[PDB]
């Protein structure tokens, strides 16, 4: 082992940083986090240091490096871009066994900062000795998409827990299977986060109350528009801990190898499905005690559908909450170049789906961008409706096919070929039409397939 | 944070350790691992202290407590199971500023010893602080099972090439995309772990030749409503990696814990042209920007205007949509944007225009539609008095929500009558809600009512 890690209590503890620039602010900052009574010693200062020494939150002192500033230290931070007074740090530092870390040195020094994540209590920290920094940073990006944000809340309150835990589970098998309920349990980390005191009390006594068998729960997730990086942090969070997934044909296969190795698979797409057969397979799934994820194409309330999911699951009591995905209509903008709003090319922005019929004068009126759902089939219909009710020729549109995926395809002109340019793609497919369709040919950054 | 770690470097430093038993033994056995010049004072000592003092591997000083074995120390741990003997040490390591471990006493003394992920020269360390020792039991183990236990001999081979690297690539540019390439090489982590040095050299000679783009680029990102955890993961990537953030202040605080502490973070909450220059500004000089935007970057954010400048200015860009604000406040108020045959169109609608343009509230008022308006708060009044003018009936559903999925979100709601009303009771940033939708929020809400 070349490093020791350790987790040091800084809370009003003297601390000593040399250098006064952008390097030194960031680790400033740090240990301002860390409640360090901080000094910083510089012959100049960039801003934020007067910053926080007008706020009164750290002390400055202007000139030349004082190795009595270390007199009372515990930590000192050689930050300057002058090797030779970074030296000068580093030795009084081991003179007096003071920890010392080089920023521009790692291995210089007494000790290395490593990448944090943190979740106070709960903390994580990377480090390679410095061989390798750009491998910390990809495995703490990788930490911080796994950890859930509001984690150190629920560590807290187990901890007040620990006693009562003990005293109803005898076993350590049930026991810790007790904790591994609890640090999942999404009710209870919202309503800790939410300050919902009455809330916390309520699920800390279901979670006692019922079997520790059960941790019944619907989750509906929105998977985006097929890109496996457009998932939210918190929808691959709740994929990872499902004991089953639902999911249909527009969830795209590189959302479903995201999925838990361990989670059971129920495929609900498709000859076709009724949704009240999907329905009661959340509900029965969820009845019998699992976490329970159904996971939806985009986002599961526009046209998706999952309030009709989840009114059956209100009936039985069944908790559950929902992750809003990327809805085709922003995903194939963005991967399109054809922003949604533009300056003053529209006042709104209608999503519309291909029950009565649609209102067609409603439909053609100006400064509007056009997001047309499921409209494929209608497609011959939607041109011959919007030329008739006073949409302007030379109007731009556009269909996107499998936006966000590595097979997205966009064809476009104006709205006397859409029709036709309608058969050049499938499913699944949307038709934008509106004068922000021109801004294509300016910002397509996407591959085109 | 509750701690800072800190990786220290202990190779022949003094340390002490007062206590000689079971937990004594364990912590005695780290810091030989570590190199450290270790001192073990205790009234008795297990029998493994007894094998590590014959081989002349550490010191036993067989007695009750001495503080002046303090004197050169850099690190003690308190491992009795005396809490008097305990705090004597503590105290006497606090004056002399020795950060110190009271094993039995997490919340007392100095430091806390992690639970460790070895991977050497990778280590991942975890702890919460003695609060809940379970929960680091559970996150270690899963750290274990996500890390190759050949991701040391990739680290120890970068540590290698670290001095040609700076030798070979003049920017910092450069070898960040060199580590960033040579990290994701699977074939080179498989010759490592094979010991096939011709295939070794053979990719990483490759890798060496390849030309790096110099280039700077802007990427737009959509932080989301609020919620950090509604972040994408590809959105979480770019500010992990990039030089330069250009936030406003519909970013939230949270999300902005998000991006790399060694980022350069430029605030803009100032005319649009302004920001524009600061992009590509920054983006010239060769540096990673990204412009962090509250909700989705291309709904009412003004993202194509920051964009046109670059496409002839040759400067690359890409778009990572966020979750906009209707979505967002849609899913965590219980209010649907669609739901069953309630609404054919949902309708996003600006509602502050150019000094001169109206809305058309005759299209707007139309039935079976769920309307959103954003930055519409000073326009509520007008809103209710238009949409009633042009056949919106009296009794449809309105909600507001303020601040949507924010610990801090609020939700008012009523009828339309009420909606001038009613928008006086939030403050921006705040969404209004028009439509049958409203009215299942009863049914469908699960995050909070405050
Ligand atoms: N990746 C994609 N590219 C283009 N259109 C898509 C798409 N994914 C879904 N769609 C559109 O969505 C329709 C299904 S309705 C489901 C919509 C989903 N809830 C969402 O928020 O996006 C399809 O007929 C198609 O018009
Ligand atoms: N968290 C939030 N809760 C409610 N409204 C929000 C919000 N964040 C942004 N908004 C709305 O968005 C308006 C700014 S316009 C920026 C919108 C952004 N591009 C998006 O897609 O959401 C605000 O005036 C407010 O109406
Ligand atoms: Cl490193
Ligand atoms: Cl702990």
């Amino acid at each position: 082992m070349d490093h020791l890690p350790i987790f040091c209590q800084l809370r009003d503890r003297d601390c000593l940083i040399v250098g006064g620039g952008d390097v030194a602010e960031r680790k400033a900052r740090l240990l301002l986090e860390a409640g360090a009574r901080l000094t910083v010693n510089a012959l100049t200062f960039i801003p934020q240091f007067t910053v926080w020494a007008n706020e009164g939150m750290l002390t400055l002192v202007e000139g030349p490096f004082d190795e009595t500033l270390l007199d009372s230290c515990w930590l000192a931070i050689a930050a300057t871009d002058d090797d030779t007074v970074n030296q000068r740090v580093s030795d009084a530092a081991e003179s007096r066994r003071i920890f010392c870390n080089v920023v521009d040195a790692p291995k210089a020094a007494s000790f290395i900062m490593p990448s944090i994540i943190d979740r106070s209590p709960l903390m994580v920290a990377v480090s390679a000795g410095g061989t390798s920094p750009v491998l910390a940073r990809l495995l703490r990006e990788k930490l911080e998409s796994l950890l859930p944000q509001h984690l150190g809340q629920v560590a807290r309150y187990a901890g007040q827990l620990r006693a009562r835990v003990k005293k109803q589970f005898a076993t350590m098998g049930e026991r810790r299977r007790f904790w591994e309920k609890f640090f999942v349990n999404d009710r209870l980390a919202q309503s800790l986060a939410n300050a919902d005191e009455k809330a916390v009390n309520a699920t800390t006594e279901r979670l006692f109350s019922e079997p520790l068998d059960h941790r019944g729960e619907v989750v509906l997730v929105g998977a985006g528009p097929g890109d496996a990086g457009l998932l939210t942090l918190k929808g691959l969070q709740q994929i990872q801990q499902a004991d089953i997934v639902v999911y249909d044909r527009l969830v795209s296969d590189d959302i479903m190898n995201l999925v838990a190795r361990d989670a059971d698979r129920v495929f609900v797409g498709k000859h076709c499905v009724p949704q009240e057969e999907i329905n009661q397979i959340l509900l029965r799934e969820a009845q019998k005690g699992k976490r329970v994820v159904r996971l939806k194409g985009g986002d599961p309330f526009i046209f998706g559908r999952g309030g009709e999911e989840l009114e059956t699951l209100c009936h039985a009591g069944i908790p559950f909450s929902v992750v809003p995905g990327i809805t085709a209509a922003s995903g194939c903008s963005a991967y399109s170049g054809i922003p949604l709003t533009h300056r003053d090319y529209a006042q709104s922005v209608r999503l519309v789906t291909g029950g009565g019929e649609l209102d067609w004068e409603n439909l053609a009126a100006e400064k509007q961008t056009l997001v047309f759902y499921m409209g494929l089939n209608q497609a011959a219909t939607i041109q011959e409706k919007l030329i008739a009710f006073g949409m302007q020729a030379d109007m731009p549109v556009a269909l996107v096919e499998n936006g966000t995926s590595v097979k997205q395809r966009v064809v476009h002109g104006v709205l006397t070929q859409l029709g036709e340019l309608a058969q050049q793609v499938e499913s699944p497919a949307l038709i934008i039409v509106g004068r922000v369709v021109a801004l294509r040919d300016k910002l397509n950054w996407f591959s085109n397939h």
